[PDB]
């Protein structure tokens, strides 16, 4: 990656979208960016970006979180994967930039609406092929990943951000939302696990792996199609979460599963339940999954 | 863990035939031998059910693992080592309290079975101990409703969940998505429009729970208007316009009771009292 910094002044800030401990979350506009950034250009308006802001007195050990994310970041270009667009550091304040997704992470996005009905044919609504193009989408750009050897480890629809025209982009935005601090579990220090949505070998062993993000890929889309009104093992505890790996490892027939979400096809079911396979060598990979989900979402 | 032993269950009668099993009214034949006659409620799943409903029987059973109140229904044991699986109960006589308080008449001194209106607090303030239960454990009951209590001996409550196993109270639950239905009447306005289930919102059921149990059960919950009114009166909640409707205040119902009642219907939910305050002001105040 060249060694220059993207031009603050080319970066018009509109709005504040978050503010944490250790700096901001601006929304910006930048005007003409083909001079610097490559990118399949969304329909002469300016370019909406989201640039995070460390703060100016940032820790050295602040600093060296943000510049091993810049370098993680650097090397994902796909477009159902976030894209780091450019940083600044040769100056304090450090500054990363990502595109911009208008409609926020998934996880919102499918909470605000209802799936339509078609018997009853005043919220919006979004239809079934719609959802299954959705998960086509986390499905290609998790192939991507794949493809990189690259483990995300942290899949959900709270991870997954909508742009215009459903399409989603695959981002990690860490434990910087106490909105979501229910979907993790403490286990050393600070250091905290989204056991709901692992595989029972990284709860039990710590193993993560491709499989393991299959695993949570079944676990997101079941969000999808429960429309993300429920907590996976919503009425279950954390330790009873825990409990139900230790099931899948001793294999005796106590193990338990998301159940078929309401309206939610048997083969699409069926396709989770595979991502749930004891053997991570079962389960199926992320380029039989976006192909099985991309010809669905056109027949349906 | 050890299963329940099956031969003791001896069967007296079948209370219900479900789609994926049945229900039967049980003597354990020496129950003093099992306690390191005693009447139990057992469910029976089919030995020819889906691998589906097998799952959800295991999942209910974890459930019911971690509930341990006076006024919550206890799981006294399983038999899941062979088919057919079985999840065992303690029975409550008197069947739920929907049907008991519908049987009844309030008690009238100055003038059927009946029941006093201080029983009727005691009945409402053992539902708020229950809940108080399930909410020190970050429990979120979703359905809490009269037809979801028991009634045992003495008056006692516990707190149940019989899902939509009964077509007794399908006029109770309203289709959202494929088999998912929603106790719309229960619930409150941000459950209705944004799906937001807290225990402030199990706070508005028990005002309508409460409702119920002070008009004996003799009438649902905006009976006249129907589900979409229901549905587009959450609406008008959101909107702070005025124009919400609220349960009226049942006949002989203290002015105190129905404020209370009020409170727990708080556009807020931080605004509606938790359910150690209900229960006290139930049981004393
Ligand atoms: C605020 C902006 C500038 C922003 C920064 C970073 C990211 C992001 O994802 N970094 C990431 C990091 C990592 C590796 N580690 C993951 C966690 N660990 C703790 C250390 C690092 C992996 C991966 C993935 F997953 F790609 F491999 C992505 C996203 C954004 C954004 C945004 C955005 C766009 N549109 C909206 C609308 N509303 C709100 C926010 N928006
Ligand atoms: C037939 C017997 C064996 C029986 C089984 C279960 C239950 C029960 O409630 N499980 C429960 C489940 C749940 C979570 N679920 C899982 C998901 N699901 C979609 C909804 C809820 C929560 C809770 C609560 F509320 F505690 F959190 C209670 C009750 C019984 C019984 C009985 C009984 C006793 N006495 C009589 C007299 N007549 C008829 C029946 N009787």
């Amino acid at each position: 990656m060249p060694r220059v910094d993207f031009p603050r002044s080319r970066l018009r800030f509109k709005e504040k979208l978050g503010e944490g401990q250790f700096g901001e979350v601006h929304l910006c506009e930048v005007d003409s960016p083909q001079d610097l950034v490559s990118l399949d250009f969304p329909l002469g308006h300016p370019l909406l970006v989201a640039v995070k802001i460390l703060r100016p007195d940032a820790t050295k050990n602040a600093r060296n979180d943000f510049l091993k994310e810049v370098k993680i970041m650097s090397r994902l270009k796909d477009p159902n994967i976030i894209r780091l667009l450019g940083v600044c550091v040769q100056d304090d304040p450090l500054c990363m930039i990502t595109d911009y997704m208008e409609n926020g992470d998934l996880n919102q996005f499918l909470s605000a609406h209802q799936l339509e009905d078609k018997a009853a044919e005043q919220g919006p609504t979004i239809s079934y092929p719609m959802l299954l193009h959705v998960a086509a989408q986390i499905a290609s750009g998790m192939r991507y990943l794949a493809t990189l050897n690259f483990v995300h480890r942290d899949l959900a629809t709270r991870n997954c951000l909508v742009g215009e025209n459903f399409t989603i982009k695959i981002a990690d935005f860490g434990m910087s939302r106490n909105l979501y601090a229910g979907d993790y579990y403490r286990v050393q220090g600070r250091a905290v696990l989204p056991i709901r949505w692992m595989a029972w070998e990284c709860i039990l062993m710590g193993k993560f792996t491709t499989a393991s993000d299959v695993w949570a890929f079944g676990v997101t889309l079941w969000e999808v199609l429960m429309l993300c009104r429920a907590q996976p093992f919503g009425q279950l505890t954390d330790e009873q979460v825990i409990e139900n790996a230790g099931e899948f490892f001793r294999d005796q027939g106590r193990q338990v599963y998301l159940s078929r979400p309401p309206a939610c096809p048997q083969g699409l079911y069926e396709l989770m339940l595979r991502c749930w396979s004891r053997e991570s060598e079962q389960r199926p990979p992320f380029s039989q999954l976006h192909r099985f989900l991309a010809e669905d979402a056109l027949n349906t």
